[PDB]
């Protein structure tokens, strides 16, 4: 079987594995249309994960069952499969205390090009098909199907651990593929005001289209200051972090109000630690809560969200840019990806 | 003065009364355009609320300050405002524990039409300005407006008393103004797929338009029956009560499966009490939560509905069908509520 | 092998079955302890469940494991251990969304003497191991262990739905084991006043005990009465439902305020429906939530309650009243439960 | 009218102030007991909150009303009460929201030597006497109710919004007088295993008799590796910080479990911000929750933890290790605090 792997740190190229096998409540999946992510890029060129030797990239994308176990009940080959990126074994103390992202281990709910091959193959491993995987619709597009995989559980996750009432203001820290669904979250939860922060044009557009009342520029003035002058002095009532450096966390303390909330959706992957600012947090003692964490997965959330999709509760072919033909235009995409063109959200590889 | 009222039970008549003064930290308003609404048929005609004496009727307005009190700050005669149909007495333990709608006793944050004066009069009395008002942007049309102080805080209040989840599936049984926001209400909190109840054509229309994917109609069989057949026997995630008799409970707890939520926010005027069936509420123990409450008031309420309006979150012009000219129409406004014209949804008095 | 089971509604003998056999992830367990449940008694003479024919009964048990299965890894043969009355399928939906209860349906998480044999028998099945076995301490009395299976968890399960403030007053209707435990629960998330209501001494001594403040016998007259002047005409905080018939719903929702909540942890087996009094619950607007469900099982849930009776937070020795040595003894301890002595609260059974 | 106050920086000593007089819902009352506060050694001697000239210290205390509002209607002359350290103003925003302790401002709620005349002078003001006072129990020996206008009610708001299970591990840094009602709050919310974190050996005791399972040194090493030994490797559930200084976040986050909750009650007085550990923090992922606020004031929170000791929940005699008579005494208590004394908890003065 042949993959996209990385061959070590810095290095990426085509290989030679062996076809995984699969368990009794496994199933084996072919993939039809598949995403570079930019965790992907991180891996390989900034060591994000460790040192690898051969392993197959890539966890966003849809494809065909081509094999069950035993024990699958509920799915069969020739059955056309959304596959969320988080796929837990269910069966953990984790679980049973609410905490499905780390079953077995912190972040261990991940598993695709983490400590599993991942999906550019011609073939890859889904664990526990029956709890970790859900039907697609067949009148649903490829390209936006993908799009639910990672980009919409992550955003509207940050929406959720925000806890958004009726007529709050949001600040939205970043407009990337992640944030853009983090702006549709927020609006899907009653929130009144709600102000983007970014530069690069095509984003820009995209965030108004979700959701966005005002849109910020970081490199046209300190940002908090920015949303001082247009609150009034007052601040807002909720603050979802998506994009930029660790700095972010300080600047989001300084413009929530006391009581308010702050919701972290973005993987941190540089220096030693972030900083709180002490004044700002009112010495510890201002009510202003901190959270964060990885996108919940699985089969109940994977058809939650494609229901959502199916009722016209958000347009995700916004966030698509790209589109290629044909199983080799997986290392072009990927390619993509690490030069970050300026008329590039996400890219979809159909086979 | 001159004001329209209940004389006492199943009598109503124009007295003259002594025009209101205003203590250290009140306001005397004169209204501008107001609303009746189906409550004060029920206190008047079937005596639900008890027996009263020249009480002076209506709730739902819009006006202009016309006297403050010498402890008033942010309001001065000549400014427009909003006014919530709930006015709170803010110094009480009732508002320490959290429940500003039981200032002083149970319901007592609702004082229009209840126990004092209404808004039907050349002049009315609202306690504490500066906690209790909120003005009214420029642009603002006043029909609109006045569907905030009641029918958008109620039925918001029952989408969120309902703790929806993204892709959660939602039944509102009953769509006449209410329950129209109710549905516009869990679209807004992340709702799936949404289930609306009725028959009246206008009405069905309108809750298409604020969001819901199915409708039904009571008249042609058991709506139990009809939801389990729409969702294969799998029942709904929540159900919003917000109109019919005392038997719509029954209904909500039988489509409802185990650990979903059931929100009242209908008046039942009228019976010796409701019942909960034993087998299908799992003889107490299938976790289906049951939920009631007066709608919340106040300036910060009033604030932060009116700016979801003014963002595009939820438009209120399907609300109003009739719009009157003139003080004296306000008798006649009145008898509509009680007749019911198969076109009427509200209807506004702009004197 | 034998065990004692119900033949039909109102029948009780002892049968001849087959030995159950264990799947890969199973275990064999032959009882140590066991206890007799008023659960039973509704679901044998009251019919509360539906009809079964040679079903063993009980479900509160110690034991020994004598055989797992070949993919079993945190048990083997030898070992002591903790059962639960609910041991849920943790690879379902109903999981992953929350309510473990009701795994594959509705009370479905509750398997032993409701649908699936009980634990009166030579050996029992429990589905699951490493998900739903506990190990138990080396120096915890018999007696004491049984206690943890079902009161515990089912009393606090009531304490932790009645969301406690620190000095909320509080009063538990009925105090048999689970309004004792009921009691001790309430203790334990910062009650103030706590009122019990009952009349068997032995039973009004436990309760002062566990943190009863006051005592009400309801056989004085009319309770509600009985409560307002105690409390000067204000009314109670919390109320937990643990005892007595179908109108103490009414009751509840008269004695407490507005904005309380209600906790039902009672099993209602007889009747068609539960009533709520229409003008004393606001008419539906008084912020008065109404609970209900199912105690919690699994490993986790008995690790961390035995765990609270290895630091002494709760004394479960004064809960067990009658202890008896001897298989044949089952059928005497059961009949107690129907009868009532004066002087029993719960009984236990060694073999 | 002369008191103990804050001269400048680094200052201290008695001075000579105008009678306050009270308005029309206020209150003049004249102390009877008081207790010093690490607090005011840090605005004092640390500068943190800003500069003060001339400010009266202390804000704990039990008195004596002496003059009252012709609007005031639940107190009069000669009524004993308890004065809870935070006294918000009832009539604004923040309130409305559900922040009390930030009525109109970032920590607003807390007026006594924070920009306000504290207790430590002939006689001081309450605003809002009705709302913000209450009445102190016939019986209740002085020194034991001033450990409530402070003491008890924020080591117990720690543990409420460490949002305990029951069963659940907790880990207290810092056991001084909040740590000490922060273990016993965790107790009565139901806490299994709980670890603090001291050396003082007059702590360490009543640490223990508060509900501490373990005890732990600094001399040991690296605390962290200590708390993993204890736990197999595996964290905590909680961890509440009571005393320390900033470096302890870091050791709070190396320690919790992912999915786990830190609750800062600690008021931080120097340093420009505190550190949170990337890797450790699961770069943001791990769903490591963190919170932290001041302690909740008012009439209804006294009369409530009032009750609590009524009914023997908390004994706080454990607590005032120091008692002097005489109002002179207030300088050499206060210094203690600085001191700190092996021997030392809390002191009480007793007019
Ligand atoms: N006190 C306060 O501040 C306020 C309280 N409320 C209360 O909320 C409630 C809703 O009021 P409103 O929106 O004016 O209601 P309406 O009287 O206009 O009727 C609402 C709906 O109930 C339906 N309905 C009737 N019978 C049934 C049935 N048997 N089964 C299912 N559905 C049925 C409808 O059918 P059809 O289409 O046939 O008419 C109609 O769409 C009222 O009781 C009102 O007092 C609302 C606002 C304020
Ligand atoms: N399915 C499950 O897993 C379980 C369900 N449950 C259920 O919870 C419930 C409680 O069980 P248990 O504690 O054993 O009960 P008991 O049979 O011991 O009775 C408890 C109390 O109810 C009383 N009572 C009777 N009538 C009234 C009344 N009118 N008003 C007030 N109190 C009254 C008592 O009075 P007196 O003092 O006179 O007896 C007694 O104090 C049962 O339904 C049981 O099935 C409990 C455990 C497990
Ligand atoms: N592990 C998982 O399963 C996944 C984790 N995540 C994580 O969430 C995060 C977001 O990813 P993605 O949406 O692809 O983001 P992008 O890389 O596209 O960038 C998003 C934003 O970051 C920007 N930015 C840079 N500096 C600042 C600054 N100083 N202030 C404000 N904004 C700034 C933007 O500006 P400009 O317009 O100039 O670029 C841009 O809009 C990433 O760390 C990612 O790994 C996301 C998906 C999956
Ligand atoms: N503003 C307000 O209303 C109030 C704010 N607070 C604040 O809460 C915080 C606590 O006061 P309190 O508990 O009375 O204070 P204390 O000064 O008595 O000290 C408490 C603990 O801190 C210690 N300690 C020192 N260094 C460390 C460390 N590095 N790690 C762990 N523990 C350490 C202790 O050790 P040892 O046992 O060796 O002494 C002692 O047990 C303070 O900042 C205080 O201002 C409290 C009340 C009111
Ligand atoms: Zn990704
Ligand atoms: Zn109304
Ligand atoms: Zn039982
Ligand atoms: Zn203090």
């Amino acid at each position: 079987m042949k993959g996209f792997a990385m061959l070590g740190i810095n290095k990426l190229g085509w290989i030679e594995k062996e076809r995984p096998v699969a368990g009794s409540y496994d199933a084996i999946v072919r993939p039809l249309a598949v995403s570079p992510c930019t965790s992907d890029i991180h891996t390989v060129f900034e060591g994000a994960l460790g040192d690898r030797k051969n392993m197959i990239l890539g966890h966003e994308a849809v494809g065909e069952v081509v094999e069950v176990g035993s024990e699958v009940k509920d799915f069969k080959p020739g059955d056309r499969v959304i596959v969320p990126c988080t796929t837990p074994d269910w069966r953990s103390l984790e679980v049973q205390a609410g905490f499905q992202q780390h079953s077995n281990g912190m972040l261990a709910g991940w598993k695709f090009s983490n400590f599993k091959d991942g999906v550019f193959g011609e073939y890859f491993h889904v664990n526990d098909a029956d709890m970790n995987l859900a039907i697609l619709p067949k009148d649903m597009p490829l390209e936006n199907a993908v799009m639910i995989t990672d980009m919409m559980t992550t955003g509207f996750h940050g929406a959720e651990l925000a806890d958004i009432q009726m007529g709050s203001s949001v600040v939205v820290i970043g407009i990337g593929a992640v944030g853009l669904m983090g702006i549709a979250g927020a609006k899907l939860r009653g929130a009144g005001r709600i102000i983007g922060v970014g530069s690069r044009p095509i984003c820009v557009e995209a965030a108004k289209f979700y959701g966005a009342t005002d849109i910020l520029n970081y490199k046209n003035g300190h940002i908090v200051d920015q949303v001082m002058k247009l609150t009034n002095g007052k601040g807002v009532d909720r603050v979802i972090m998506a994009g930029g450096g660790s700095e972010t966390l300080s600047q989001a303390v300084s413009m929530v109000k006391p009581g308010g909330i702050i919701s972290n959706i973005n993987y941190h992957g540089s220096g030693d630690a972030l900083l709180i600012p002490r004044v700002e947090w009112g010495c510890g003692m201002a009510h202003k809560t901190i959270k964060g964490g990885l996108c919940p997965g699985g089969r109940l959330r994977a058809e939650m969200l494609r229901d959502m999709v199916v009722y016209n509760r958000v347009d995700l072919s916004k966030l698509v840019t790209h589109v290629y033909h044909g199983f080799d235009h997986i290392e072009e995409a990927l390619l993509l990806m690490k030069d970050k063109p300026k008329d590039l959200i996400k890219a979809v590889v159909i086979l």
